[PDB]
């Protein structure tokens, strides 16, 4: 699992569950082609989306769809998605953290290995 | 001003000072039009980006260059960018304060939005 | 003003408004001591909590009270307050503004120091 | 495990690691109780805190020793430690996370079961 997604709920502590992920890959005419996508689990965690082979050197932009979680709460979103956009460089592992507000989220990436 | 950006340091604890922000819009076919650009002052923050009748309703986004900003420093940071998509007065006119708040490898932003 | 605070609120997109801030100096016997306090205004700001001569080198607390701020609104936060802990002026004088974000179960705190 | 805590370094996108942690509890004439402490691990988690039985309601304060971790890296901090206060209440497990900047800090809550 070279790239993973958790994703964090600020006013319920707990992790956000069900969300919607996109993951797009740059092409070489500068537009974002769809590379990846899935629904955090229970424990607001995302594997399985590529794998070591597939997971080649490029410009990749994660996409959450934060609007439908808030939504789905009842509770009035600020941005429509958050995104996440990094160069991959050549044994590493990502993974993607996201903590969420309403009118605030947070990103970080943590590397490893 | 209606739309104001912030940038903060969190590193050396300061302004982000001469950050790089662009502004879209979407258009009609879905496209991303050019809005408005600038960089930050001394204070970290821009000032001046539009106006109240330009700045209609629509779907807005502010991409803070922060790659840049980091590498200038010495850092290669984990992020190209960071970008705030949004929904802008909808519900009629609003004042909207983006504030960044910068990181190597981490990012947190935020909207303060106020009315007239 | 030679310290500032700055409170926002992240689930409305607003300053928060008519919170406490408590601030606290360590002594010589290592005892916190009352040194000021306030409440933000319609801005999320506190200003006026000190001056250049009253805040001498040293180590400053500074509490805010988080949770009534929470339960004013009907939430039940995880948070008793946030509590921010720092030495000041240990290179000469500067001025501080300690920004908090708030979330019922987070908050984000940082520091911008700048050189008067 | 009821009590969890996990720390990030947002300079280096890593697991901070080896970073002091000790959690109080406050009795009864107001003053805080030493409980439990450890240092994080490689994966910058500390584990095995407490138990079920021992971790009743109560308010408990986590102090993250944040200057030395970053006094360790060579890299000047504004926070003397990141301290999180919290009334613990009755099946709940609790991961305090915590994510470090020189200059800033978050910290979140994740309350599940
Ligand atoms: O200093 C300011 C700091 C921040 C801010 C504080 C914490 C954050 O995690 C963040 O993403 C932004 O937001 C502001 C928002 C303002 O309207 C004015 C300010 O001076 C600030
Ligand atoms: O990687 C993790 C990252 C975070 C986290 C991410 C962003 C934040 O602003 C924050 O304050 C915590 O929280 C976690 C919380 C967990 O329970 C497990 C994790 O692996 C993480």
């Amino acid at each position: 699992c070279p790239l993973m997604v958790k994703v964090l709920d600020a006013v319920r502590g707990s992790p956000a569950i069900n969300v919607a992920v996109h993951v797009f890959r740059k092409a070489a005419d500068d537009t974002w082609e769809p590379f990846a996508s899935g629904k955090t689990s229970e424990s607001g965690e995302l594997h399985g989306l590529t794998t070591e082979e597939e997971f080649v050197e490029g410009i990749y932009k994660v996409e959450i769809d934060t609007k439908s979680y808030w939504k789905a709460l009842g509770i009035s979103p600020f941005h429509e998605h958050a995104e996440v956009v990094f160069t991959a460089n050549d044994p590493r592992r990502y993974t993607i953290a996201a903590l969420l507000s309403p009118y605030s989220y947070s990103t970080t990436a943590v590397v490893t290995n």
